[PDB]
DNA sequence: AAAAAAAAAAAAAAAAAAAAAAAAAAAAAAAAAAAACACGTGCCTGGAGACTAGGGAGTAATCCCCTTGGCGGTTAAAACGC
């Protein structure tokens, strides 16, 4: 009961993580997007109690299409509460492979001391965190969520020059939004929202991450 | 006829339900500093190996002294009763 449900939720979480990596412009193959539950059972195992697969066994490294040295790690700790010891273990793994992006998927909780740790290690390495309950549902696949596109700084400058817009008088989106966490949006970026309009067909808006 | 005390008129003064946001108290886990039986390490004094040689214990023979065994005579000690 626990093994089958754990394997099912691990496969669903891995599929959600792979779709998140595909949505962020990273080098993602089609078979990992279309990995079935039986494919996950054959590749990794079906009994998570006896380490088949282990929580550290499933570790995902993905690369970017344009810049191959820009890569992301995905970490699955087994413990419910995350201390600074395992964060420092991931960090000591993280400098020795010369990569600036990783996401740790917590299970139960992750301490405010480690919150402050992730705050003050931020402008060298990006170490995002995610809850296991939030990664059982793809956010962008919902019918209430329109299309979100991350936009570069040159197109942002073109948007500011075309409409005579300033950044403080733009439409805003909080940095703690689940959509912004899904795309990994930082403060100062502008996301483009394409939605269906019943009076014009489709509409495009621009939101500032704050 | 003038001075003092009590009575009364006139004038000033105090006296309804609901919801969001913030402050606060009890609690509670996470993380960073001083103790403490036994472990790490080096030294040495006592434990261990070998040879000699001797003196204290085992073995053989004897005996006689001490120990065991029986049989009988009152008889004081024991047993029974009130």
């Amino acid at each position: 009961m626990d093994d089958e449900a754990e394997t099912y939720k691990l496969w669903r979480i891995r599929k959600t993580i792979m779709q998140l990596s595909h949505d962020r412009g990273y080098l993602v193959t089609q078979d990992e997007l279309d990995q079935t539950l039986e494919q996950f059972k054959e590749m990794f195992g079906d009994k998570p109690s006896e380490k088949r697969p282990a929580r550290s066994d499933l570790i995902v490294l993905v690369a970017h299409n344009d810049d191959p040295t820009d890569q992301m790690f995905v970490f699955f700790p087994e413990e419910p509460k995350i201390g600074i010891k395992t964060i420092k273990t991931y960090c000591t793994r993280m400098q020795e492979e010369n990569i600036h992006r990783a996401i740790v998927v917590v299970q139960g909780g992750m301490t405010p001391s480690a919150k402050q740790s992730l705050v003050d290690m931020a402008p060298k390495y990006i170490l995002e965190q995610f809850l296991e309950s939030e990664l059982l549902i793809n956010i962008t696949e919902h019918e209430l969520v329109p299309e979100h596109v991350v936009m570069t700084v040159e197109e942002k400058q073109e948007l500011l020059s075309r409409y005579k817009l300033k950044e403080n008088m733009l439409m805003r989106i909080q940095a703690g939004d689940p959509v912004a966490r899904y795309f990994g949006l930082k403060r100062g970026q502008v996301v483009k929202i394409i939605r269906s309009s019943e009076t014009a067909g489709r509409y495009i808006s621009y939101r500032l991450v704050c």
